[PDB]
């Protein structure tokens, strides 16, 4: 069973959170199954973001067990804005562990990212099995940043939803919606508008699957201390025994959870932006 | 100085919100002013629904003191849904105290009785507001809805204090500040029921936002129907409360109707039951 553990207050600097395996911590970026069906392509997807929140919160490659914390930058804070017409993020935002873009266009470092369209608001932390539908290509600097579009397979429209048609066919517009906030969620920051591969198209299933087996790969390459430079990323982890780094210790360390309410967030996040 | 007295945890059954004036509840339909500045045709909001929330909370007309409460179907808890790419309502939305659409006249301008409620209010402000808020606005226009086939006017205002309040002046403004706000409005009115399995609802005009002089004169019309209802000279004022601890002149003033409210009993807000969340997409 899969639960989560919260360090410090939402919405602070010393907030993070850590998955937990029947109670004990473990790396959120190493120890939970890419598959939960390899057979059926039924993937688990770490949530990072819940569907129409604005707090920036990641795997964090550099501390022990990768606890998901929010993104800073010179020690501030970091938010994405409301870009006219959405609030926030407009999916169910995280990544497939046991994934990394080797950067060794080029990898982006990170785990392969997730775009869960499904209707119900995910929890930070939540370990959640998906199912693949398509896949987008979006550029950042001359890195591939791949965005995969996937399903909770617990979703009621799951069964009717097997490759990308199905996501214009049941939920229209949202493929348009997630080119658009793409190119646009960073311009409220003051960056350019950004841009994708294949005019913003959306690969199919069989070519997402094909690009998943890819970096999960690399990460196999990673984890086995095999890759050319892993320079920044803590492998620490507690269920893969003949790995060099290997520790079950690192469970035992992490602190117990917080006892703390969420800090409030400044109210100019709450300000939409028309551009 | 307006606040807040609440009763119960937000998203229950026995939520009510009383809007109170030196800590003692007051009508939030008849007490609170319309203006706050009539020269200036400042007005006095009174909030309802925050932007991107769903809970359906209205001014309660069948209560005493008009608290806020949360709107129910067959006795259960009514949560507008979201209609995609839109989350719960995207203005703040309230209403204007003193004021009523009144439903025993068909009005001119859509050719259908009034929504029996007080005039409705779009505030398009950055911050997001509060249940039982009091703010100050400048109306900037207003869009003559049919809800289900009634006159339910949407005035366009914004909070004076927002940081674009003196750019705002009048309804082209808006579009120029908020390029596809008013047209998205216009969408979320007519769909935004259609999860609940009503009809899509029409705009008289083609739904153009009529400008700042149009929505002065719309306001004036719907507090003048007010003041025929607290009176007791409307021909039918449909069981309406009105109870007010502010209006002498009114054969409904009770000063002892705000000791009667009880305590504030505020607890934390109650879970929203998952499908809430869920994003229907309309065609
Ligand atoms: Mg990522
Ligand atoms: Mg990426
Ligand atoms: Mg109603
Ligand atoms: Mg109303
Ligand atoms: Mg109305």
């Amino acid at each position: 069973t899969y639960t989560t553990r919260q360090i410090g207050a939402k919405n602070t600097l010393e907030y993070k959170v850590y998955i937990e395996k029947d109670g004990k911590p473990v790396s959120a970026f190493h120890d939970i199954p890419l598959y939960a069906d390899k057979e059926n392509n039924i993937f688990n997807m770490v949530v990072e973001i819940p569907r129409w929140t604005n707090a920036k919160l990641e795997i964090t490659k550099e501390e022990t067990l990768n606890p998901i914390i929010q993104d800073t930058k010179k020690g501030k804070l970091r938010f994405v804005r409301n870009c006219f017409p959405h609030h926030g993020y407009i999916h169910n935002y995280g990544a497939f562990p046991q994934t990394w873009e080797d950067p060794n266009a080029v990898g982006d470092n990170d785990p392969i990212d997730v775009l869960e369209i499904g209707e119900t608001i995910a929890y930070t932390g939540q370990v959640k099995q998906v199912k693949a539908l398509g896949i987008m290509a979006l550029l950042d600097e001359g890195e591939t940043d791949w965005k995969v579009i996937a399903i909770d397979i617990n979703d009621p429209l799951a069964p009717k939803l097997n490759d990308i048609e199905d996501v214009e066919k049941y939920f229209p517009g949202l493929l348009r919606a997630t080119n658009e906030w793409f190119r646009i969620y960073k311009i409220p920051d003051g960056k350019p508008e950004n841009q994708f591969a294949f005019s913003g198209e959306a690969k199919n299933k069989k070519y997402a699957l094909d690009i998943i087996k890819e970096t999960h790969d690399s990460w196999k390459q990673l984890i086995a201390g095999k890759s050319s430079d892993s320079k920044g990323i803590d492998l620490t982890n507690v269920t893969l025994p003949d790995t060099p780094t290997y520790s079950k210790a690192a469970s035992d360390a992490i602190p117990p959870a917080s006892l703390k309410a969420d800090a409030p967030i400044d109210k100019s996040i709450d300000k939409w932006f028309f551009i």
